[PDB]
Formats: structure tokens, C-alpha cells, sequence
């Protein structure tokens, strides 16, 4: 039989979605929310990736999501709704410098399992393509797990790089839909 070394497609741990999202006030917020299409190899990642626009290059008032399949890129998923996320704030002058390599690196820590232990509750990414400034952050399942949810925010600043000098915060999802829990 032939190496699979020369032929297979490289499976990823988990199966993901990517959402796209464009602001249209003619409609509901959720009805704004779009499939894109998913994938499950590294070899469909960089496809998908490769062919559409980088998020510093989309209209204001859009955003991409990455989730695991099976979780929609909303506080009201199941998956969602007791969880929070860790929020990166751009600045206007960061959309040229940053958006888009933080936006990769987050793609990358996502689909490559990147905190250890601790990646079975990351649920997905969103980055907020917004005027007054953008956003990216990664959405967790249960914001009360202190243990989880410290060691996947240290791990994701210093994968971005950011220095001590910042300091990120982790709000849950009741809140914003109704202050930080953490910050690393
Ligand atoms: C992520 N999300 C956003 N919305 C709606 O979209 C609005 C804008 O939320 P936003 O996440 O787009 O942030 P933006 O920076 O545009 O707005 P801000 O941070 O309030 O200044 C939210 O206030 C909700 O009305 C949401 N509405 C529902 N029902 N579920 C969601 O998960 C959800």
C-alpha cells in the first residue's frame, strides 16, 4: 500500500466553520450571520484562506468567525451562552499594523490545538471590523473555569506578542448582553 505521507490531506483535530457577518440594518442581527463553508485538513484551511479578503481590507461593520462545527458564533449556542471571551482592542492605527497577523495567529492557535489541555474549551474566533476601532477575540465555553480560561488568555498573549505593558481582559457573555472577570 502507498506511504499516506505522499497523498493525504493533513487532518485537523477539530472540523471548523468560518461565519462572515455584514452589518445591514434592513435586517436582524442573527439574519446577518452567514455560513461561509468548513473544513477539516490544513490543506482546506489555506485554501479557504488564500481566497478570501484579509479583515483589514473588509467594509466597516463586518466580521469573520471561526467556531467549531456544531457551535454557532453567538452568545445564545449552548456552548456559548455560560461562557466569555478574551478581547484584543485595536486601535485605528492597528487595522494597518496588526489586524491582520493577529488575526492569522488567531486562526492558527485555534485550528493547531494551541492550548494544550485547555483547547476542548475554546469554542471559536471573531474578529470585529469596526470604524472606532477593531477587534479580535476567542470565544471560551464556561467563563467560571478560572484554570482554563487564565492559561488559554496567557498562552494567547504571547503568541500575538504583546508586551507587559498590555494587559487583556476576559468579560463573559451574560454580561455584554445584559467589566472584566480576568486579565492576563
Ligand atoms: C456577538 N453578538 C452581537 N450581537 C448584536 O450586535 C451588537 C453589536 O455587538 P458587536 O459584537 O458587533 O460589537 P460592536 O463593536 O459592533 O458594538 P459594541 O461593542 O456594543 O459597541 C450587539 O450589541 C448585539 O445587539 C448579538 N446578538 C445576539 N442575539 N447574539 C450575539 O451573539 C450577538
Amino acid at each position: 500500500v502507498a506511504n499516506p505521507e505522499h497523498y493525504i490531506k493533513h487532518p485537523l483535530q477539530n472540523r471548523w466553520a468560518l461565519w462572515f457577518f455584514k452589518n445591514d440594518k434592513s435586517k436582524t442581527w442573527q439574519a446577518n450571520l452567514r455560513l461561509i463553508s468548513k473544513f477539516d485538513t490544513v490543506e482546506d484551511f489555506w485554501a479557504l484562506y488564500n481566497h478570501i479578503q484579509l479583515s483589514s481590507n473588509l467594509m466597516p461593520g463586518c466580521d469573520y468567525s471561526l467556531f467549531k462545527d456544531g457551535i454557532e458564533p453567538m452568545w445564545e449556542d449552548e456552548k456559548n451562552k455560560r461562557g466569555g471571551r478574551w478581547l484584543i482592542t485595536l486601535n485605528k492605527q492597528q487595522r494597518r499594523s496588526d489586524l491582520d497577523r493577529f488575526w492569522l495567529e488567531t486562526l492558527l492557535c485555534l485550528i493547531g490545538e494551541s492550548f494544550d489541555d485547555y483547547s476542548d474549551d475554546v469554542c471559536g474566533a471573531v474578529v470585529n471590523v469596526r470604524a472606532k476601532g477593531d477587534k479580535i477575540a476567542i470565544w471560551t465555553t464556561e467563563c467560571e473555569n478560572r484554570d482554563a480560561v487564565t492559561h488559554i488568555g496567557r498562552v494567547y498573549k504571547e503568541r500575538l506578542g504583546l508586551p507587559p505593558k498590555i494587559v487583556i481582559g476576559y468579560q463573559s457573555h451574560a454580561d455584554t448582553a445584559t467589566k472584566n472577570r480576568f486579565v492576563v
